[PDB]
């Protein structure tokens, strides 16, 4: 069994439909009013691939295999996973590949909702947004994307 | 020269056709009946996105670059590279974005080969299937990609 | 405040125009003569995709964010950053996705070049090209894209 430390790398994707002219989206916690997510789940591509990067690094099944809204009781679960196998989170850096919206103005809230959830400092935390030169299903607005990037570092 | 931790992430793509209604492809080193890989090699996203990451962490040309079926060969060397370095694995994180096949069916067939070619534990590994929306040349099944995220130890 | 071991994923994405038949890009400080890039920047998914990894993992606002030709300006800064914040870096893997140019033919002089603008050995630099199967925006020509995965490593 393997002690050392870990790492992990979240991925996750959902459909969207910007509401310009011709489900609202929650990103880090945070509701986009200009957006909707076409998903069974709520959509938030940063709470889900924190929860997916974390199950990475640690060996588990993943969300939907585990447990076959529900952002909140992953996220919970994936915080209380680390503790039981006797890990603390290094840093997590997640890198939000959207065309709209753009993360800078929402990104403080983001790393607060993160570190509340997760019960870390805000300085072991890092969310990016870039966007996609509208190329693409990401740059015409048709899905968001995200990568998140985490260390867990062994307790003592 | 540097010998303290290091980390590793290996990409992969290959364009496959699925047989629906209107070379088989192996992946993890699972034989997938129902999609073939139009690829010289074997198509294995999930075997060349671990040499790859292997090979990145330390710094080596890559495969083709290195030698200019194949698939063996070439985990083998990485593990034996691994080792003639003074590195062990820590862990993997393996994220395979694919429409088809589901993962979650093969997952423990290929986390049992990953660990035999490796030759580290299961509880080192992991490895996780993501779709893509019905969205996008993966989200249409024209390609599949993988990722691999890895840490190498310096021993003792 | 945290202070152990960092992880940073970059990314970055640009895009591009072949000089086939019917402003250069600079790719890891190398011009690249048959193919322009469409920037308001120099078009360095390398350089940037660094810089945004340095960032990342360290917590930072991003370059545009910070700083609301210039991809020299930012690399030193950031190393300067890891300096200040006493990190060393451990190693770098970066992953270009582009089916244009060919990075095998360039990659010394790449490495190199990070090597000097980083102030680090050849040994903790490795840079990978891979195509895209001449699928989608990436594989069609349109853009290039970078992901560059570090490690900061605490001093002594
Ligand atoms: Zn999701
Ligand atoms: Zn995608
Ligand atoms: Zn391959
Ligand atoms: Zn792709
Ligand atoms: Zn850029
Ligand atoms: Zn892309």
């Amino acid at each position: 069994s393997y002690n050392g430390i870990r790492i992990g790398q979240g991925y996750d994707i959902h459909k969207i439909k910007v509401l310009d002219e011709e489900k609202t989206l929650t990103l880090g916690g945070v509701k986009i009013n200009n957006v909707l997510v076409l998903s069974h789940s709520d959509g938030d591509i940063i709470y889900h691939s924190i929860v997916d990067s974390i199950l990475g690094a640690l060996g588990s099944l993943d969300i939907g295999t585990l447990f076959p809204k529900n952002s909140a009781i992953f996220l919970r679960y994936a915080r209380l996973l680390i503790y039981k196998k006797n890990y603390d989170i290094g840093n997590v850096d997640i890198n939000v590949i959207a065309q709209v919206p753009k993360i800078s103005n929402i990104r403080k809230n983001i790393i607060k909702n993160i570190s509340t959830v997760l019960n870390i400092d805000e300085s072991q935390i890092s969310v990016k947004g870039k966007t996609h030169e509208k190329l693409g299903v990401i740059g015409e607005k048709k899905a968001i994307e995200c990568f998140a990037n985490i260390l867990l570092i062994p307790k003592n």
